[PDB]
């Protein structure tokens, strides 16, 4: 929403968000709208990306099921939902849901530090092995 | 600091309930920290499991009779405090409180914060803490 003359909500707003709120932000599903309070007053993350970062399982579940949502949409630092999910070691079932929904198409996307989602998994982790199944 | 007891988030992320069972002598011990942070252990296994959203290890440990639900991290944080701070599901917070986490509801960390202070104002978590005497 129109906070600090931009499109900006913080982690406080997203932590308290319900599926009804996610639905009302439909025009914004592919838009960088969220950032942490500590950081600068420009949006960094999509709602899906911030939901993953804050472990909002019900909002993550709802958004991945949406028609018209770009699962490979980039954060302001050129990160995907898949990259963030791997970096934060979220449950393997969310990583699989991301990949099966079209996250596999962006599996070789690289962030500002030349890192892919595979590079964010630990050596021989269950995450590493799953990404290899989907073509990493 | 010793790497003798330290396990990091890489070890805990790959951990199963079989591993948690084998660590029983250590359930009240500061054993875990992130690679970015100090080599010195900060968190209990339950506390690290909550920070990494390991639902099966969290569910198993909360059921254990030998585990002190009010055990302190090295910076004097409880499982309840960390669960509130990381906005984890309400069911986990309620399980912690009913398990004896209500006895430590007014514990204050090194930054003079309680579990209530780590909840968002008017959240369902905030209201539940008030019910149990925050």
């Amino acid at each position: 929403m129109f906070n600090y003359e931009s499109i900006l909500i913080n982690e406080d707003v997203v932590s308290e968000m319900t599926i009804e709120d996610a639905k009302k932000l439909k025009p914004y599903w592919n838009v960088q709208i969220a950032n942490f309070k500590k950081s600068s007053k420009e949006p960094m993350f999509t709602l899906l990306q911030m939901a993953i970062l804050l472990n909002k399982k019900d909002i993550v579940g709802y958004l991945l099921a949406r028609r018209g949502l770009d699962i490979n949409a980039l954060s302001r630092n050129n990160q995907t939902a898949l990259m963030i999910a791997c970096d934060k070691k979220v449950p393997l079932d969310w990583i699989e849901a991301i990949l099966k929904r079209g996250g596999d198409l962006g599996i070789n996307i690289k962030d500002d530090y030349e890192q892919t989602a595979l590079d964010k998994c630990n050596f021989n982790s269950k995450a590493y092995h799953l990404l290899l199944k989907y073509g990493a």
